[PDB]
C-alpha cells in the first residue's frame, strides 16, 4: 500500500518496502538492506489514485 | 485503451518540449520545461494525471522518465510505467510549430499554438473530441 | 454551458496560484505562475483553450485579466470574457486540500497539483473529471 | 475574418489594428482612425483562427 522514497547522507532512492513507521525514523528494506532512515529524510506515499 | 499514454522530450531553440499523447486518440500536451530532469517531468505527470484518467505512461530510457521523482508521482498517481506514436507527433509538433512560430516571441507560446491547431483540427472528430469521447464511452 | 470557464488567482506562501474551475462541473486547473501578469495569464489560457471547447471565461477586473495579453489570446483561441462565485468557494476548497497535504511534498506546486487531483476524482455520484468529459462528450455526440 | 495587430509605440501593447501591409522591416496598420507605421519588431500580427 504504501512505499518510501529516501536519501542517504543527495538523489532520492526508492522505491523501498515499509517495514516500520516510529516517532523520529522509519525502517525500510530496499532491495536486500534493511535501512533505519530519519523521518525528515524520508517520503512515504500511498498508493493514491488505485485506492 | 483509453488510459495508454506515450511521454518524451523534444527540443527547440535549445529549450525542453515534453511532450504527452494520447495513442488512442492522438491528443496531446505539451509544455516547456526550464530542465530535462526527473523532478520537472514528475511535475508534468501529476498535472496530466489529476485531469484524464492516465493509467499507463510508455517512455523511453530518458533518465528523467526514469528517475525516483518520476516513480512516486506514477506511485502516488496510480500510474503504470512502461520501458512510435509520441515521436512521429514531436515531428507533426515541430511542423506546426515552424508554421506559427513568427506569430509569436517566445517558442512557448507557438508551442501551445501548435497543440491548439493539432487538437482542433477536424479529420469527422478532432483528436480533442476524439479523446472525451473515448474516455466517456468507457466511463 | 459546456463552455464557461471561471478564472481567478490565489496567493499561497508568496506564490500566485491561477485556477481555471468548469462551472457545469466543478473540474477545477491550476498552475503556480511565476508573477500575476497578462502574459502569464495568456499563456496559461492558451493551454487551456487547447485541452477543452473554451469559449466563455468570468474572471475579476486585474489587472491581468484585462491586459490586451489576455484579449489577444482569448481572440485568437476564440474565447468571449466576461467580467454564482464558483472560483472563489474553490480557492477555498483548494487550499483546504493544499493544508491538508501541505507536508507530504517539498514544493509547495506539487501540493497544489495533489490537491487538484484529490478535487477532481472525488466521487460525492460523478468525480468533477469525470462530470466535465461526461458533460463535453455529450455536446461533441448529439 | 480579417487580422488584428498588437503594437507599441511610446509601453503597454496598443490594438487591436487593422492590418495594411507587412513588410521587411515595417508594418502599415490603421488603429481606429489614424494610419500607423510600426517596425516589425514592435508588432504582433495574428491570425484569425479558432
Ligand atoms: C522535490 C521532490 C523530490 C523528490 C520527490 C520524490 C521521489 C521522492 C518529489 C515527489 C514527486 C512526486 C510526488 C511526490 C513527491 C514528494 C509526492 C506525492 C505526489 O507525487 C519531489 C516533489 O517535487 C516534484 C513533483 C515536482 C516535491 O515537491 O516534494
Ligand atoms: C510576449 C507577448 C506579448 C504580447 C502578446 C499579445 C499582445 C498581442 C503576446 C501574445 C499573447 C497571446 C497570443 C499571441 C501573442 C503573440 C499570439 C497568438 C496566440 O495568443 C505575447 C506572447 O506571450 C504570451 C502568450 C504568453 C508571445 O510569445 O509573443
Ligand atoms: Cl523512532
Ligand atoms: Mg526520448
Ligand atoms: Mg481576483
Amino acid at each position: 500500500n504504501f512505499r518510501v522514497y529516501y536519501r542517504d547522507s543527495p538523489v532520492w532512492k526508492g522505491p523501498a518496502k515499509l517495514l516500520e513507521k516510529g516517532e523520529g525514523a522509519v525502517v525500510i528494506q530496499d532491495n536486500s538492506d534493511i535501512k533505519v532512515v530519519p523521518r525528515r529524510k524520508a517520503k512515504i506515499i500511498r498508493d493514491y489514485g488505485k485506492q
